[PDB]
């Protein structure tokens, strides 16, 4: 979105936003400001006619406490890789998993959606994972035009180095955000005009601390089954995918869901003038958790609109309506039943 | 400023320094090596006739610690907002008080005044702060010329969220950075050529925390009064600032001033061959401390000088001789009164 | 690495490398995904005829942990300096001490070697140190051309300021990566074409921790003496390197070596296709350790390659096979005794 350098076959984006946003809810553990920025490198050097280098790097800080806090910012995106002109492409990194090649199709919301709702970051191959090697394809092997192919492995990330251990890494991590030995794979295709259809499959071992710390959550392997519908056109977004999760979908803090059934919908309009009303709906229901029974982990209706002033500059204002009642169940896992409305001005470059 | 990139009436500039800095004290906590960077974007976008879209960043990066060390890198400024043309500005996120718009004609020194003496970072409309919607407006609606007035307003910013709570929030801060919704106004006029004058108001709410974690300062609302004078011409810098803050001067680590009177006042000369040196004096009496009673806060004269190499390259020494008496309200708050030398060499881009 | 700023005498060079990296170990402390990325600046600005000053920065960000993680980034080097055009060059900051001046000529394995090995971060002047005043000079007082001459001065660097202190500063540090008031000088001369010699002094006071909290290393002064030989040329790079050290080399965790025997050599062919596998050798034996005696602080061997693509875009496969036999030092110091094998593909701009 702004290349600083280009010479030589090197050329430098520079990207990133600074979005200055504000949460009110009864939740005060999300209300007050929320102003963060985000800022990244997007360079790529060619080495041949069909052979292209590049690599990728996106970081989150957050500005919205004081300068006595502490490990206010990480890394998001960051990874390297090789165009092979239309064969494809392979990068490896920390990047999105192939599961989100399809769900991404809903993260389209003023500000609500993604990550911490159906899925989360490091949460397997649904979102963002740290060394993912994903083999990219555009056209199924020049077959079929429009079918974007890919696969993906992960390796194994486990608990903290140390004594006691149990499948330690260096890279150690808390225990609901491991993952073992991993693959997947997404598959995309216009099917009409405008109109696309897409599904994806992960399956990823999971470790002895997910089958112990916590008491949600048993079994061996962790699958996702993932379908998406998007319709693009006549200034209509309109969007809707579908998770089947097994031993998978985090339980808020109490484990894994056992069998879970994810599904969001979401609907926009754009207008000439730059408003965009976008309506969506979000839910997740648990089945088979250990102690409670089948139990909804996610459930709520956004409403909000985003107002585009251009390519650049942007506000917008977002409202979670919070379906979820209160059980035993939030009650434990620390899952929030409150509503919560955002409001934003975004700068981005 | 170095502007990298220039292209559609989208700019961005790309501004910071690299100071490597040392320091000599009795104070074994400011002593030795103080090696730091800042860097941070300044871009904006032009959205129509009348209207242009920007936003900063900030961040601070120390560089005096091993590669061991944490918490060695913060966000100083992070903001976005829209400019009308003439009718003024309005910007939200990260962003300096309305106080700052007088108090910074005091912090002109060598390398001390400013932040951490008299006021400090999140110390309410003081300086730098979280979640200020700042409305700027350059010449009084088009009314009067020349006369720069701001209004601020600061939303709710509490205690760490859990069990246990008093007002909390989602950036939750130890109890000496909280403020509650406040609001504050600027006002700065040239009066004649070089010489400016200058007015800030704020008024927060203060937190439950700030009237029983900490024993000093009691009250429900915290206000600064401050005012300055700036002559800026043939060569002189002679400013002065003074600030009566009701509830609101940190007294080091005890707590807050239920009255107090800080008066900075710095006066340089700047040479035709690049030398500038500079003389201050800041004192911060507080009256009315629970127990102590009338003490001094803060107290020293400033000599030094900069020497600039041109616009870019610079050097500077300075000398805080600090004129605080040791007595049980400085060992008690926390309040140095160790003269200090520093020397610095800074690169600026 | 890509000038992204160039006009009116400054110039603003921005560098930096995205290495998506993977470890293969026994030690599952290092085993894992350890993708991480480097980025800085490299500016300079021309003040006159015979002066110019510039400025360096140079930021580690790893990007192989969750967002839940912390710590995981740091400044390798700040600082800011001027060049007097040819007279040499005066800089101030986090640099590189003047013992790399010769060691970073075997510092050229695929992706070990170098820190963490026979020197590490932090380790006095033997590599990157806080707080150094570095005065080069280029082709020696225009008396000899081509001899590259440097001395070096460093502050003190001791424990965390407090009650107890114990030589304080306000960047105090673990106790194995103290230092005193330090000095040192390197000197680097071509002798033939290709053929480079060079040899490197290095002398610190050692505080009362590094005598007192860990076991091994007593003395005043941290020694150091390096010499180094390099042949690059006709595709060959072939280099040696060896220290002797006394109270300077890092025992593990135990303290320091009263004596310590560095020696690295590394072997490599570049290839016209972009092929340069490289083999070397890393030992460092330590005497007169307390309680143990004669014992391998390190020793493995070196064997793997880097395919260069470009200049840009590069892959490699790097091969630890370590030689240290299992004892109770190694128990103790904390050392490994695994083989390790890198696998990475690194973008650089």
């Amino acid at each position: 979105g702004a290349e600083i350098y280009n010479k030589d076959g090197n050329k430098l984006d520079l990207y990133g936003k600074i979005d200055g946003l504000h949460y009110f809810s009864d939740d005060k553990s999300v209300d007050g400001d929320q102003t963060y920025m985000r800022v990244g490198v997007k360079g790529e050097t060619q080495i041949n006619d069909q052979l292209t280098g590049y690599g990728q790097w996106e970081y989150n800080v957050q500005a919205n406490n004081t300068e006595s806090s502490s490990d206010q910012a990480w890394t998001r995106l960051a990874f390297a890789g090789l165009k092979f002109g239309d064969a494809g492409s392979f990068d490896y990194g920390r990047n999105y998993g192939v599961v989100y090649d399809v769900t991404s199709w809903t993260d389209v919301l003023p500000e609500f959606g993604g990550d911490g709702d159906t899925y989360g970051s490091d949460n397997f191959l649904q979102s963002r994972a740290n060394g993912v090697a994903t083999y990219r394809n555009s056209d199924f092997f020049g077959l079929v035009d429009g079918l974007n192919f890919a696969l993906q492995y992960q390796g194994k990330n486990g608990s903290v180095s140390g004594e006691g251990a149990l499948s330690p890494t260096n890279n150690g991590r808390t225990a609901l955000k491991q993952n073992g030995d991993g693959y997947g794979t997404s598959l995309t295709y216009d099917i009409y005009d405008g109109i696309s259809a897409g599904f994806a499959y992960s399956n990823s071992k999971r470790l002895g601390d997910q089958n112990s710390k916590l008491a949600l959550g048993r079994g061996d392997n962790a699958e996702t089954y993932t379908g998406g519908l998007k319709y693009d056109a006549n200034n209509i977004y309109l969007a809707t995918q579908y998770t089947q999760t097994y031993n998978a979908t985090r339980a808020g803090s109490l484990g894994f869901a056992n069998k879970a059934q994810n599904f969001e919908v979401v609907a926009q309009y754009q207008f000439d003038f730059g408003l965009r009303p976008s309506v969506a709906y979000l839910q997740s229901k648990g089945k088979d958790l250990e102690g409670y029974g089948d139990q909804d982990i996610l459930k709520y209706v956004d409403v909000g609109a985003t107002y585009y002033f251009n390519k650049n500059m942007s506000t917008y204002v977002d409202y979670k309506i919070n379906l979820l009642d209160d059980n035993s169940f939030t009650h434990n896992a620390g899952i929030s039943t409150d509503d919560v409305v955002a409001l934003g001005l975004v700068y981005q470059f």
